[PDB]
């Protein structure tokens, strides 16, 4: 039989789809990863359980344990819904400026929120996270930007995925930098396995910290933090892709209405990169993957 | 390679999950089939992708086809999103009292929207589509509730996943009925190969019209139509049960908090009915399969 025992088993094994529309002037063959196909409708999924996993397996998990993160975006919905499966509480910090449907979601998932001053923002969110924290021995912070079961979950998972689904016959790989784990994992397997394979990371030109620039408010929801991740091998990325908030909304328009693919924004300043290199006359008949870490529907 | 040519290649072949904590009672095995593992989150895609193939395999489409549904649930966003994939041009009616969230969501993967009076609720808007396609040769309508292909692709696809998922092993079959197409479609095919196997519809007690009752208003969203659907074939059906708004509430809350499956009410509605057949001593160690048509974020 073919059941899972529980909801956290059923992460990740995305599919794989090629692009046959919004591909103007591509040379290249480019084909898309759908993390919209995880449970909770993103690529997150993947290191909720993971972390929570190797924290299980490192015996830090007590019967007292609270997990506790500071979170604007969709790894608190990933840790909300693994709690949930798992049993376990989860307070997760976070502005007050956070919209009522975002409130509504993790808390339908039985996370508790504590909402901190709007003024200050993330900054804020993760100074309540860090005294919570300091003060109260209970609380088990993930710290996404930081576990190494981040990038870990991507080598065994998302790599294999992209190496087995195309036969061993990717030869590039395009991601947004958020936390970094995607990209540094997948090319942590991938270039040893095939080292002709190159790794291009995508940020938001208006906040090009990786290419060098500075830090700037921008509406790439998942990208561009502002700091250089410290999960993030830069040794590992060949290239970096910069992309306009124009452009990255026009490309996941195009998706949803040209491919059926209703994504996320930074899905959009993916695709952005990906169809940029796929023009390359020496790209030519070579396969891009391109990673989409999540739905659409959010962002409306 | 394992890629798909496009978004509607990757609609069902849904996963099985073991029900742990909402199964006060239990004797009987309770597993859940999640269709909110589809590309757009509910089970429609099926039938979305079945109607059109069905229309193109029979020459039903011309160069001129406008796709026209009155809709007020799943079906439109189904409809919306294939025909996105397609290159279709589509139209949906609705009422004018629908959501802005919904109506964005349809107009995002480029459905065009045509509303109709809010006092004449979806009997307006099914006038509306029927004028439009008498007096305009271009539409083509899947009419949801009388196409073939709507049972036939649960035949095809969900009842085969159902068979060999559980190798064979299914006992009784718990699915709500709105359309009837899921649960005649599983039917049709388990009930001929194992005779044994049982199939339970559940509808609203609030509109208990397979029961012998009248039709009454009810927020149990996908079931209760307030007629006997043509689609459905009542001889297959071992058994109705009528499900109160509360409970079906309350079920679907806790399958998010207690499970981490954040579903819609009908499958708050499906799993009341499984857990009352799971308790019944003459199930003691059968296996229960139940359908959750939907993700729940929307209904939040
Ligand atoms: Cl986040
Ligand atoms: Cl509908």
């Amino acid at each position: 039989m073919s059941i899972a025992e529980d909801i956290t088993q059923l992460i990740g094994r995305t599919p794989l789809v090629r692009l046959r529309r919004v591909t103007d002037g591509a040379v290249a063959d480019i084909v898309a990863k759908l993390e919209f196909f995880n449970p909770a409708n993103s690529v997150k999924d993947r290191i909720g359980v993971a972390m929570l996993q190797a924290a299980e397996q490192a015996g830090l998990i007590k019967p007292d344990t609270i997990i506790l993160e500071p979170t604007s975006g969709n790894t608190g919905i990933a840790l909300a819904m693994v709690c949930a499966a798992r049993g376990y509480r989860c307070v997760l910090t976070m502005p007050e400026t956070m919209s009522l449907e975002r409130r509504m979601l993790l808390r339908a998932y039985g996370a508790e929120l504590i909402l901190t001053p709007g003024a200050d923002g993330m900054s804020g969110a993760i100074a309540k996270a860090e005294e919570l924290a300091k003060t109260d021995q209970r609380y088990f912070v993930p710290q996404q930007f930081e576990n190494p079961a981040n990038p870990a979950i991507h080598r065994v998972t998302t790599a294999e995925e992209v190496w087995r689904d195309t036969d061993g016959k990717v030869d590039i790989v395009v991601a947004g930098v958020g936390t970094g784990g995607t990209i540094t994992g997948v090319a942590q397997v991938i270039k040893e396995r095939k080292p002709s394979a190159r790794f291009v990371a995508v940020e938001p030109a208006a906040s090009p910290v990786l290419s060098g620039g500075q830090k700037g408010p921008h509406p790439i929801q998942g990208i561009g933090a502002g700091f250089v991740p410290p999960v993030l091998d830069q040794d590992l990325v060949d290239e970096i892709i910069t992309v306009g908030n124009e452009d990255a909304l026009n490309v996941a328009r195009r998706l949803a209405r040209e491919e059926g693919l209703l994504v996320g924004i930074s899905s959009g300043a993916a695709t952005v990169a990906a169809l940029q290199v796929a023009r390359r006359p020496e790209n030519a008949g070579k396969l891009i993957v391109v990673v989409l870490p999540d739905f659409g529907e959010r962002y409306l």
